[PDB]
């Protein structure tokens, strides 16, 4: 492909200096401007030539990203994928998005399955309140470290993360949260489901299509970081105001992170959409952990596909330690 | 000509800088791009190088325009329009031979964006600055053919006063409010901010914005950029009174749309000739912008 590209160019660049040519040749025919014209051809002619023969011959912002474990890739022979894929041509896999692409999958039956199988191990390893507990202490100092990070204060977050805990852990408040999920689309509560697929995807994803706006003022090398961030709270403190109008229960499930939104989303829009190169590359390794976590847990080859237990000790794993290495990548500045 | 043959090949080595953007590999990228930069240079380089008036536009058009506002001003078919605006182009430029007349309506625009920003509780000392340069700009002659580049740039067909103001300006501006970014929006209709947190959140937004857009200008001292001079600084008044929670800044800048828009419509109503017709246009004009600037003195 990029040699097909560079051969069009060498055609594109031929067929340029022989325009440019003509001209010349033909202003070199024919007042002061008339010869200025020809000796400027001539220049841009020369420059063309040259150039020639060298032929013939949201911004993301990188980041250190390679974290990498032992895989049981053995077999072939994968009874929990048979299940989730009998499942899926069952017909009771009810996606919001279908990132099969996203996934790397074959084909929807394959993401249909895979996806099936793995909300079945997340949730399954959450069982254990020790992992749900350390989860959440380590999405919380993450996020803190983070907003540290800003030269903010991770006060509210702190109880917006904690009123958010609260009401997780409350599950006289399930029906609530699949009241609140389910009309907005999403199918079941399980956490990829509402927390993966619902939340953080797509907010990587919001983050890809910002307006016109808020990145022109993320963007301004004549702001400080202050201004910037200030800037930025403003506009979401206003936007979260506007959309918690619309919400059917001021205390439910959205109207609950959108408390955690107003505190976290400015720290990380300042960190993506910035100019800093320091907070961007932080966003960008937590972003591509992220993404490589969704990547990993879809993969045969990457955890085992043949038991629940095995699943759900293989996904367990994988989310373990990259939200460590996000968490340490943050808090050691 | 030569000029059509020179556009030809600016728009081929365009398409092969495109191209070029889409140990040994590195060598290769720091060479492409050494290519690439040497491309873009002559690139630049290349870059550089009864019913009587009706009748006058009646069948005038057996008239080029940018947007067809038929149903803008009510009457009867596109050709109606092409007539009527034909006719209304010819008493706007010929009203504004009068140089006193000119210096008025400039007196009076000046005074009553003033009392806009004014009302925002702001200074509009950067608006003056802005508003003369370009004030400057239009009456020095030498800038005729640069103003001209611009707007014809844009797609707009002639140089008078209604097809760069009126049509261009201030007409895409009463639409461009209607249609406002949900993040502005959101932010201007904040019941829980004052009015110094709007106007201070909007400017760094517009500011930004126009230093977004002036970056993409071919002349920073073109009619474009002088313009937006002008936006810089009264736009953040202006927005925040249209879109903002005051009822008071709201009702004037309604009455403000209601004025300019009434005035383009009486403009394009029958119920004649070069010299009435003239006349016409400049009493009304000249009624519509003293009320708003009454209306706005008073409060
Ligand atoms: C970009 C970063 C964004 C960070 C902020 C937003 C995301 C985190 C905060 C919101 C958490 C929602 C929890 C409920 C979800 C649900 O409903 O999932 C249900 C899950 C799955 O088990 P189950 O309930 O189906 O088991 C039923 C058995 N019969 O179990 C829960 O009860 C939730 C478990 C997680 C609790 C939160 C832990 C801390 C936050 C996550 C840490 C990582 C942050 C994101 C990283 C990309
Ligand atoms: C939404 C509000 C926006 C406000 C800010 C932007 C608009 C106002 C400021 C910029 C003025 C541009 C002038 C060029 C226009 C043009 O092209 O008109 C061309 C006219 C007509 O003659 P001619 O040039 O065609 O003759 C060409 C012969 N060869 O003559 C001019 O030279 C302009 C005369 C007017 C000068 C400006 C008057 C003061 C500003 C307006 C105040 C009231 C508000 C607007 C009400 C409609």
């Amino acid at each position: 492909p990029i040699e097909a590209d560079i051969t069009s160019g060498q055609e594109l660049c031929t067929e340029l200096r022989k325009t440019i040519e003509k001209v010349h040749h033909n202003l070199e025919m024919v007042s002061s401007k008339d010869m200025e014209r020809s000796i400027k051809i001539e220049g841009i002619l020369k420059g063309l030539k040259q150039v020639e023969d060298e032929i013939v011959l949201a911004c993301d912002i990188d980041d250190i990203d390679f974290v990498s474990d032992a895989a049981n890739l053995d077999k072939n022979e994968l009874r929990f994928l048979d299940e989730g894929m009998q499942a899926a041509l069952n017909g009771e896999v009810k996606y919001r998005k279908s990132r099969m692409e996203f996934c790397k999958c074959d084909s929807e039956t394959d993401f249909a399955a895979k996806l099936y199988c793995v909300r079945q191990a997340l949730t399954n390893a959450l069982k254990d309140e020790h992992k749900r507990v350390w989860l959440a202490k380590c999405g919380r100092t993450l996020l803190a470290d983070f907003i540290r990070h800003t030269k903010q204060d991770p006060v509210k977050f702190f109880n917006a993360y904690d009123e958010m805990l609260e009401y997780v852990s409350n599950d006289r408040n399930e029906e609530q949260l699949r009241q609140d999920v389910e009309g907005r689309g999403v199918c079941e509560t399980g956490f990829y489901d509402v927390a993966i697929d619902f939340i953080i995807l797509d907010a990587f994803e919001d983050l890809k299509s910002p307006p016109s706006a808020v990145y022109s003022v993320t963007k301004n090398y004549f702001m400080s970081m202050s201004m910037k961030y200030s800037t930025l709270n403003t506009i979401i403190w206003s936007i979260i105001k506007s959309k918690r109008q619309r919400l059917k229960n001021p205390d439910g499930f959205i109207a609950k992170f959108y408390n955690i939104s107003e505190t976290v989303m400015p720290a990380i829009t300042l960190g993506f959409l910035g100019t800093d190169e320091r907070l961007g590359e932080l966003c960008q390794y937590f972003k591509e952990q992220v993404v490589q976590f969704v990547l990993d847990v879809f993969n045969t080859q990457k955890v085992c596909y043949r038991s629940l237990e095995e699943m759900s000790e293989d996904v367990w794993i994988v989310m373990r330690n990259r939200l460590e290495a996000v968490q340490t990548r943050m808090s050691n500045e």
